[PDB]
Parts: C-alpha cells; sequence; structure tokens
C-alpha cells in the first residue's frame, strides 16, 4: 500500500521533470539562457528523484514499473510566472513526499521511513530555492537582465546521478 | 508542415527514450547488470535525440512544446524479447526519420532536410547495434551470462548530451 | 528497556558475523575463491555493525558488553544454499533493527531512534545484495564459474573500520 | 508552533554558546590552555549550530529574529565545576532537541522532523565528550597538568561554519 | 575604573555584533546574498574585536566577564535602513572608543591607552564602509541589484581571529 | 588426532580474540583510549591468528569449522585486572601451541610441526608484551595517566590481515 503510492510518486516525479524541461525550454525561447541553462539542469536532477524511487523498490524486490509522463504547460505569459508553476509544483512534491512518510509510517515500514528522509530535506532546498527565483523575478522588473544576471552569479539512482 | 511533424518526432523520441528507461529497469530487476547499463545509457541518448529536434525548432524560431509521454511496456517473458522491442522500436523511428526527410524534400525545406542528415547516420548506427545484441541473444541460450559477458566486452541538443 | 533490546543486537550481530566467516571459509573449500573473498569482507562489515552498536552505548554512557556468539552453520549442500541462508539472516537482521526502532520509537527515546536510521538504509543495500547472488546462483547451474565470473566483475565504529 | 519552539531554540543555542566563551575565557585565565582552547573551539560549533536553525527558518521562507542572550556563569570554584556545568549544559541542549523533534512529529511537520535528526546525533557525541572531561578531572586531582595532558593528546549554517 | 569601562565594552562589542549578525539575516531572508555574506563576515570581525578586549583583560591579569547580549533590531523597512543602522552602531562603537583613549589617559594608565590606538584606526574604516555602503544604497533606487553588484566587486584576540 | 586439537585451537584463539575485544571496550568505557586502542588492536591481531589456523587445515584439504564464541569476561575492578586477565590468556594460549607441537611431534605430523613454529615464536612477544604492561600498570598508581602516556610513546591468514 505504501509501495502502491510509491509507483504513483515515480510518475509524479517523471511528470515534474518534464514540466521543467517545458520551463527550461520556454526560457531558451524567450533568450533567456542563464534561466534555461538551469531549468535544463532542474529537470535533470528531478529525473534522478524518479530513478531513486526506481531503485528503492529494486533494492526490495518489489514491483517496478516506467510510468507514462502526463502533457505539461508550454505556454507562459512571462517568465514570472514559470517560475510561479515551479514553485508550486515544487511544494506539491513536498506534499506527495510528505504523505508517503506518513503512509509508511502508519504501516510501519521502517525501510520506507528512512529512505524518505532524504527526500524531505531534498524538498526544503528546492522550495527554497525556487521561492528566492519568483522573488527576485518579482524585484527585476521587465528588466529580464538583472534576472539573468542573478541566476548566473548566484540514495542511489537507477542507472547513476546526471 | 514538416514543422508539424518534426513536433510529433519529438515526442517520439521522449516516448522511445522512456521505453529504453522501461528496458534497462527490466534487465536491471533481471540481475542483467552489464545489458541493464547499456539501456540506461541508450535511454539518455535517445533522450538527447530529442532535445536536438528541440534545439533546431528553437534555432529556426518556430513553435516547440515539450510533450507528454505514452505509457510504455514494462513485462517481458525474456530478455531477448526485450531486446526484440528495442530492435523494432529503433527500426521504426527510422522510418519516422526518412519521413522526415522525405517531407522537407517535398517541401523544399532544405535547412529541415539538412538537419535531418545526422539523425540517418545515426540511426544505421543505432539498429546495427540492436540487431546485434538480438543475435547474440539468440545465441546464448538461457545462458544469459554469455550475453552479459559480449555486451561487456564489445547536432547541438538543448540543455547538452548526457 | 530500548538499551536491553541493543545489547541483544549486539548478540546478534556478533553472530550474525561469524556466521558469514563460516560461510567465507566454505566458499574457500569449494575453490569459490571470489565469492569466498566477498564474504570474508561480508563478515568484517558485519563486525564493524557489532562495533557502531557497542560505540553508541559507549556515547551514552550505558553499560555495554561484549557477548559469546553462538555456533553457526558449517555444512552446505551447495553454494546457491549457503548463499540462501546468508539472504535469510539478513532479513532476519533487518526484522530485528526494526524492531529497534519500534521501541525506541514507543519509549520515545529520540537519541536511539535517529541512530538506527543509518543501520536501516545499509540493510536495504545488504538484503538487495544477498537476494541478487541468490538470483544469480539460481542462474548459474552447476556452472559456478559463472557465478563466481559473476562477483568478480559486479555511525562510528569502536576501534575504527575495517 | 514547532516554529516557534525553534526560534527559542535559537536562543538557547546562541546562550549556550556564549557560556562556553566564558567557561574558556575562564580556562584562559586559569592558565589551561589546551582546555581554553578546546572550548573556544566547542562555543564556536555552538554558534554554528544557532545558524543552522536560522538556516532552517530561512529555507522554509518561515520568520527568524536573531535574539539577545541571557547573562551567562563567570566565576567557578574550579576547573572541574566548569566542565560539569558543560556537561550539564549538553544533556539540557538534548532535553531541547529531543522535544522539538517530539512536537514536529505530534504536529506531522516532517520537514522539521527529519531536520532535527542530525543534532540528535551530534548531542550524543558533545555529551560523550563533555562527560568523558568530567570524568578525566575527577581522576586528575588538582593535578591539572594531567587534565591539560589529556585534552591536548586524546545541515548548512547560515553564514558557513568556523 | 578605565577597567570597569573596558569591561562594559566588551558587552557593547558582544552587542554589536549580535546586530550584524541581525543584519546579515535580514539581506539573507530579502535574497541579497552579497550583502549577507559581508555582513555575516562583518559581524565575526566585531566578535573579534571582543574577544581582543577580553585578551587584553587576561593579559594583564585584570577580571573579565562574559556578558549577555542585548536584544538586536530585527526588522527593517528596507536595505537601505539596515545599513544605516550599521553606520549609526559604528560610529557609536567610535565614541565609546574614544571615550575609553580619554579615560585611560585621564587615570594615567599608558598601557590601556595604547592598547586602544588599534582600535581608533580600526573604527576609522569600519565608519568609512558602512559609510560607502549608505551613499551607494541611495544611489541605488529600490535598484538592489546595484547595490549587490558594488558589493561584489568592491593585536591577538582570545581564542585567535574569524 | 592433531587435526582434532587444532580445530579446538581455532575455537580458543576466536574465544581469546573476543576476550580482547571485551578488555579493549572496558578501558573505552573507562576513557584509557590509547589503552583501548591497543588491545581492539591486539583482538584483530589474535582473529587473524584464528585465521591463520584455519587457512592450515584449508591448505591440507583437512575438514574445518568456525566455533561459536564462549562468553568472555567483561567487569574489572580496574585496569591493571584486566592487564592481568590478558598476560594470564597469552600464557594460556602458549601451553596451547606448545602442546599442539607436542601432538604434531608425537604423531610424526612434520607439516603441522612446521607450521607451529611460528606461532610460537609470536606467543613470545605477545607475553613478553602483556608482561610488560602489567609491570608499569603496576608502577603507575592509581595514576592511570602515566600507563596511558606509556603505551602510546612505547603464515597466510585464510581472508588476509587486519
Amino acid at each position: 500500500k505504501f509501495h502502491a503510492l510509491m509507483q504513483e510518486q515515480i510518475h509524479n516525479e517523471f511528470t515534474a521533470a518534464q514540466q521543467y524541461v517545458a520551463i527550461a525550454v520556454y526560457f531558451d525561447s524567450e533568450d533567456l539562457p542563464q534561466l534555461a541553462k538551469h531549468f535544463y539542469s532542474q529537470a535533470v536532477e528531478e529525473r534522478n528523484h524518479a530513478m531513486m524511487l526506481v531503485q528503492h523498490l529494486l533494492d526490495r524486490d518489489l514491483r517496478v514499473e516506467i510510468p507514462g509522463v502526463d502533457t505539461v504547460r508550454n505556454q507562459f505569459d512571462r517568465p514570472r510566472e514559470a517560475l510561479a508553476l515551479a514553485l508550486d509544483q515544487e511544494r506539491t512534491v513536498t506534499d506527495q513526499v510528505g504523505r508517503l512518510t506518513a503512509v509508511a509510517r502508519d504501516e510501519g515500514d521502517f525501510l520506507g521511513e528512512q529512505f524518505m528522509q532524504w527526500f524531505l530535506q531534498e524538498q526544503i532546498e528546492e522550495v527554497a530555492l525556487m521561492a528566492t527565483l519568483v522573488r527576485v523575478a518579482d524585484r527585476a522588473g521587465a528588466n529580464l537582465f538583472e534576472l539573468e544576471n542573478f541566476v548566473a552569479r548566484e540514495p542511489h539512482a537507477a542507472g547513476g546521478r546526471l
């Protein structure tokens, strides 16, 4: 039952990651190379997370499946609104991850519970950063050059990390 | 109109790549580390291909979209059957790529035509290899150890290559 | 009371470790150098675990005792059966470790609870590996050479690590 | 509400840290360079802990405040009595940290819960050492030279460490 | 009597230093990493000053005490107002230091008088800098990016420096 | 028949080694790091000896078994009494080893006789040292600091040494 929720999380993460590529590609086309570079990177790290969940099920000889990925959002009024979706998403992932921890606790699946511990910390950091990008984006008017300057200056995964 | 077909190919490639992860994870769970390591790699290179198509539309200031990904196959009777799907898939991708070339030629889109040239050559090699893995898999009975030994011994993409 | 269960675990781990030596020496006599080398190593790492528990009680100025060790199994019908005992044992250790975590949680011993967290993760990996050795051993008939090739290719502790 | 208790802990830790400086300065004046050097260091590491708490609230975009610091003890009958206060203090900090863990658990604040995990382990070690200094101090009569010989021989922080 | 005033200065300096941390943490939460980094550093150097005074009393075998620290200001309307408090504070510290020099002169405490000489020079520089940060902050509108770029581009102490 | 006595010696040595861990852990808890460090090491070297015996039977294709280990002593009135047990133990091991040599001589087992030769020499040295630690321990009153200063200043094994 925590197993079923973990599978679903693999799906969520693959989706989340795809959404990042979409966001990265959006920035790339808006000639925001720095933001783009970052979210290209961000998408890869999210893929890593997925593969870490895959790996956990593998290690526990539980059934695992590589899911499809939902359509993701490709059109944005402006860079800030994209950064917003990214923060909003990371906040959601944090919820999902919290819930997994809860379920594992309830089922007294101690292995699952500790395995989620790292993810919780990672989420604190991902949210912290998306939040910062949004604030700084707000501070920079349609002066995206400022946003771009700012970005420029400031468990085992199945397959490897990349 | 070649533009539309190129978008659809971005979707195909992201799908194809996902299917590789599925195959990789399958091998990984069957304790076939060498096969698995390879297809994990294979899936990343396919992702690269997708991103190369993304990059092409970017460079031409044509609309581009990061698609969702179809469900992919996760269960196989045996390693050979998975290798089969991979060959079968790469053959299909070759078709799609040929068809893109044809459409570009027909529309006299000389930029699109030349951009596809590299992909044609890549497909020759990808198919050549999947084909080899299938033959060798056939030669090795249920003696997968032999298959494993064998594997062990023998354009700008948006984001970068991995 | 979690203290009592921790002492007992020190005993279990020393025992587990001894059983590995036994398994290692069995392989060694069967002219399975690779398997043997690994389980000699495996036994040392288990000893390390014991000493990590010793160290925890030391750091908490709680009474600790170096136990004796129960007789362990020395005769096996065949390599596979040995690897089996090893998996079976690591599964048991995981139980013990989970139960410790539970007891500490119940007693609201927050120090004990966190200290166990590492051990949970380690067990996920030890089990994952013994399981893999068993599957591969199954795949290899009485063709132990294949088993051997495969193995060849693929908290603070009191007194330190080894 | 765990947030409130966390703020209060930042205050506690700054206080604790200051008390160490006091202890270090005491030793310094007693011409106990080794003990002094150590507690100067100890005070810095405590400051680090405070800044790690500051950093956690920062990362979670929760309100954080740099508190004042209570008067700390400056006069001691003799080195042993200072070392005593230090052990007694570290034991108290351990309580506070446990309590935080408890509250986070109760409120099901999974992020706070995991973030506290490191601090629990650190406290095991700080207490272990203060306890050792007291025992050895006891063993050394007013023969402080022996105490001195002994000492000589044997999460992100807002700002950095030092 | 200069001794009494020196003790009080130890208190002032510890307080001043704490106020810097507050200012640093404020900037940090406003996503002004450069300003923050600098004032984190600034707070450490102020701590150093305190410890230098501690050391002076130590060297003269005069009674010294590690004081508590007053509450410091944590909320600011905007970065400029914080920089203001910082300048204002350093000017005050300069007064205190001057007054110490005066008292020592009056008491004909030649040792205290010379020991203060270094602190006078340091204050000239600290004030010079806080003043510069304020002017530049004025010049930069709510364009804090400019303030940030600017900062980015442009005796013995008890325990040691840090 | 010398073969039976050799097996029993493997048991003795594993026991002896465990007893050293006990002694090491005792010292560790008494805050005698140097003594502890040494006997941790000493226990490993004893384990080595056991494994050297295992190796001899392995090399001679004689049946060998990894034994359990008897309870060992964990409580001591004071450091000297522990050092005593250690000397007393090594003297006992020397007897056992002599007796093995004798039996091999009687049975005219020339291979066993020579293999024992090294162990005789090693015992001369182990006893020589335990004896020295006892004398020095006697010389040092309850002044253990002196004991500690002193310690600080002054065949194939199945699986390898440590």
